[PDB]
């Protein structure tokens, strides 16, 4: 008896770090820009597999953000913690969401990231100092990858790095919980945590965003205490495993295309170029595109009926050869323009412009502190996170010259 399914098992894990699992790259090669697949719970939803659609679909209006909706296209438990739990604006729609992005947008400006170049250049040396001076060997992610952008989005937040302990490891059990149970334990961890900090602030108005909000907003009644917790905890969790994601996942692909590497050493203007095609090439967020739709919606023939789950993945729309010549070729030197690992439109990604900048100085400074850096192990020794989460390694053995 055939097996064979026009909606296969979705998401897939990834079996090579900077590559589509089997079954992604399936679905991009099918004609059409959405493709049936079964979710881990029995469900159908659609998916959007090819980038002009995914642009045009992320910018329509009648596909809701709303997680807490019935038809939500939750692609594991994790899912089910985010539909029982209060919400931070990425699962607003407007007028709601721009009502709260906006309290945020203002450490996230262009003039503000710039202001950040000198303080992310101290962090990452500081970390790297220490890692190089610590031992010969060094697991990058907890070394580096991750306590990195952890510093700087504690700064901009006004959350102390002293309960860093604490907080890097409820970000990690919440983003990469596995059962419903772990997730709202890990958020319920980050929740008092942080209702506590916005007391202290009601005491004695604090630093960061979290004090502003604190001083500011909630004091006005603009923002309840609840989402003000939501807010802080997305902006505090994206702030750590994104980043920290991109650093180990980008230093095992350029030493798996040393030609590339090399030619960016030689070459520190072709950084911020480097940057974008990682982005593109590696899509780690790539699954965060759910979506319902509130309206019945009409793709290029296919037909979105209203309470439909669609999840636009990034990944897949970001290796559309229509809009990348040879899409799975790593090109440092290609336009990687208009790609979608950072979303698209009302939700696209707050942080892109730190994360941008977070990820030129870690490359520079690696290139400049350590250009005998490599994997202590075999590419094909590392666990890939499967592709229910944010994609990446837990673990980067790494060694340089002794
Ligand atoms: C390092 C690479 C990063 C990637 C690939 C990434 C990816 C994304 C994507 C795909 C979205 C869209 C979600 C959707 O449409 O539902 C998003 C939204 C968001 N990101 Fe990022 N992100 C990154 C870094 C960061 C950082 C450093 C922050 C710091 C706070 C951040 C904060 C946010 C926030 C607050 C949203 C919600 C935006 C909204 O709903 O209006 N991200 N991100």
């Amino acid at each position: 008896t055939p097996q064979t399914t026009d909606a296969p098992a979705f998401p897939s894990n990834r079996s090579c770090p900077y590559q589509l699992p089997d079954g992604y790259a399936q679905l991009r090669d099918t004609p059409g820009p959405l493709h049936r697949v079964t979710l881990y719970d029995g469900r159908q939803a659609w998916v959007v597999t090819k980038h002009e659609a995914a642009r045009k679909l992320l910018g329509d209006p009648r596909l809701s953000s709303n997680r807490t909706d019935d038809n939500f296209p939750a692609t594991s438990p994790f899912f089910e913690a985010v539909r029982e739990s209060p919400q931070a604006f990425i699962g607003l729609d407007p007028p709601e969401h721009g009502t709260r992005r906006r309290m945020t947008i203002s450490e996230f400006t262009v003039k503000r990231i710039k202001g950040m170049r000198p303080e992310v250049e101290e962090v990452v040396h500081g970390f790297l100092d220490e890692m190089l001076a610590a031992g010969p060997t060094a697991d990058l992610v907890s070394q580096f990858a991750l306590p990195v952008p952890s510093m700087v989005i504690c700064r901009l937040l006004g959350v102390p790095y002293a309960d860093h302990e604490f907080f890097q490891d409820a970000s990690k059990r919440l983003v990469q919980s596995t059962d419903a149970q772990s997730a709202l334990t890990a958020r319920n961890d980050l929740a008092g945590y942080l209702d506590g900090l916005i007391t202290q602030f009601q005491t004695e108005p604090g630093a960061g965003l979290v004090g502003a909000l604190v001083a500011d907003q909630l004091a006005n009644g603009e923002i309840d205490r609840e989402e003000l917790i939501s807010t802080a905890m997305l902006l505090l969790i994206a702030g750590h495993e994104t980043t920290a994601s991109m650093t180990s996942l980008s230093v095992i692909t350029l030493l798996d295309h040393p030609e590339q590497y090399a030619a960016l050493r030689a070459d520190r203007s072709l950084v911020p170029g480097a940057v974008e095609e990682l982005l593109r090439y590696l899509a780690i967020a790539d699954i965060a595109g759910g979506r319902v739709a509130t309206a019945d919606i009409e793709v290029e023939g296919q037909l979105i009926r209203a309470g439909e789950g669609v999840i636009v993945v990034n990944s897949i729309a970001n290796r559309d050869g229509t809009v990348y010549e040879d899409p799975d070729a790593l090109d440092i030197h290609r336009s990687a323009r208009h790609h979608l690992a950072f979303g698209f439109g009302v939700h696209q990604c707050l942080g892109q412009n730190l994360a941008r900048l977070e990820l030129e100085v870690i490359l520079n400074a690696l290139m400049d502190r350590v250009p005998t850096l490599r994997l202590a192990v075999p590419v094909e020794q590392l666990v890939l996170r499967p592709g229910t989460t944010i994609q990446g390694v837990n673990e980067l053995p790494v060694t340089w010259h002794h």
